[PDB]
């Protein structure tokens, strides 16, 4: 299976990429709303771990558009942790949202839950 | 033409519906979500002026489900006035936001220039 992560920030990207490989996933990296949308027309990703603020377009604009067309299960990321952030991602389209900093093996658990249930 | 003016307040609604009357529109109120979804289902206003903050269910998942099956003018309505709640209304679906408190006379020809538009 395949996760498009859309991170802008290198260091978290990475240690995203690294533990998703150590699972078995291919991942695809984006380092912005613009490049995100791009990867996610080409790749076709099974699921998208996306923050919710990225340069050039929102993680909210980019779930927003997705579901547009596509149902692709949507795990926002983000160190904004407050009941609206959540609530507002959720009511965009994410199905998930988890607080940065996070734990690698609860991120997995619920990339697993979500890939499960799609 | 009905527009249907959602706000909680009691005075702000009652001045709004005052100058709308002496413009010869017919004037439907909602006094939360609920009730404004009600009100729209079952009167099928021509515009709707929709505050940001509602009891019930808020101002944007109403403009939200709304939208998913008609494209009725939303002029949004707010006290808060960032460029995030600005933003976030029209992205939602607001044809126009506007800042509590106003002027009458603005509010009447923003009326105005969304039903011609329509």
């Amino acid at each position: 299976k395949k996760i498009l992560i859309v991170d802008d920030e290198k260091p978290i990207s990475d240690i995203i990429k690294f533990n998703m490989t150590k699972e078995g996933y291919e991942v695809v990296t984006a380092f912005n709303g613009r490049e995100a949308l791009e990867q996610f027309e080409a790749e076709q990703p099974d699921i998208i771990i996306l923050d919710l603020m990225l340069p050039e377009i929102d993680g909210l604009e980019v779930a927003k558009t997705i579901r547009k067309t596509s149902s692709v299960p949507i795990l926002m990321l983000s160190a904004k942790d407050s009941e609206f952030d959540k609530v507002i991602g959720l009511e965009l389209g994410a199905d998930d949202y988890v607080t940065k900093p996070f734990s690698n093996r609860e991120l997995q658990a619920r990339v697993k839950a979500l890939l499960r249930r799609s």
